[PDB]
């Protein structure tokens, strides 16, 4: 628990899923982000049980949540600071600039964070190059693991809403939401399809409804440039019908190291 009295709001830098997120500092001298946990966004007492474990999970490339401000209303959460906000509005930005190798890097630091929650029997959920952040030397970092359980929106959480996420959802999660380590594998290959096209959004903004069928029938995305042959084999491995068909993130880190 952070006492509400050790958090100095800032600036206000932008709204997500649970509403306003300020730079604020920890102890007057820590630079952290602050969500401010908008009222009807989430399911209070249900995180407030997961938020101990989640707080226990640590990994570098994971973003740290540092703790909870439970004594007020609304609730806050305390996070590392990531200098360079989202992956994918850092992609977009900096687009023209990056290297192949580099783009590899982003995926094989994301693929170490995975790698991590899919041995720790931790789902994401949502696994999105929005939903990654970038820091001190361009690392990348996953956050936001799991919190899709906490939505109240049942536009972003039922697979048949309006808001879901079906451009990152393997076959079995927008038709059954069956997810697993390997329907995030499914997502983790559209976020290597995100970060070798520099933030391009995935199937021409097509909806939902046409997502759905093109992936149902087969339809995968296609190479972007900086993606070698070698790169976009294990992005198609990703793409597999079956998630028994897919490999582990553990598998995936050998073979992205490998490279
Ligand atoms: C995936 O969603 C999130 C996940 C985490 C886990 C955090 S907790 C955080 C940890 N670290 C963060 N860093 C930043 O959000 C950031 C944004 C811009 C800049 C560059 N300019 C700075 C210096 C300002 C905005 C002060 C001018 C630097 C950091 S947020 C915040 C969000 C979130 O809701 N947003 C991310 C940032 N946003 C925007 C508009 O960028 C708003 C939505």
């Amino acid at each position: 628990v952070i006492d509400p009295s050790e958090l100095t709001f800032v600036q206000e830098i932008g709204s997500g899923q649970f509403g306003l997120v300020h730079l604020g500092y920890w102890l007057n001298k820590d630079k952290v982000a602050i969500k401010t946990i908008r009222e009807g966004a989430m399911s209070e007492e249900d995180f407030i049980e997961e938020a101990e474990v989640m707080m226990k999970l640590s990994h570098p490339k994971l973003v740290q949540l540092y703790g909870v401000c439970l004594e007020q209303a609304p609730i806050c959460l305390v996070f590392e600071f990531m200098e360079h906000g989202c992956l994918s509005d850092y992609l977009r930005t900096q687009r023209g600039l990056f290297a192949a190798e580099t783009l590899l890097g982003m995926c094989l630091d994301v693929c170490e964070g995975m790698a991590y929650l899919e041995e720790a029997s931790v789902i994401h959920r949502d696994l999105a190059a929005r939903n990654c952040l970038v820091g001190e030397n361009q690392v990348i970092k996953v956050s936001d693991f799991g919190m899709t359980r906490f939505v109240l929106d049942d536009q972003y959480t039922s697979s048949t809403g309006t808001k879901f996420p079906v451009k990152w959802a393997s076959p079995e999660v927008f038709s059954f939401s069956r997810y697993s380590s390997k329907s995030d594998v499914w997502s983790f290959g559209v976020l290597m399809w995100e970060v070798f096209s520099e933030g391009k959004i995935p199937y021409e903004n097509r909806s939902n409804s046409e997502v759905v069928e093109d992936i149902s029938t087969g339809f995968r995305l296609y190479k972007p440039r900086l993606a070698s042959t070698h790169v976009y084999q294990i992005m198609n491995h990703c793409w597999k019908e079956r998630p028994e068909d897919r490999p582990a993130f553990s598998r995936l880190l050998r073979q992205l190291a490998a490279i």
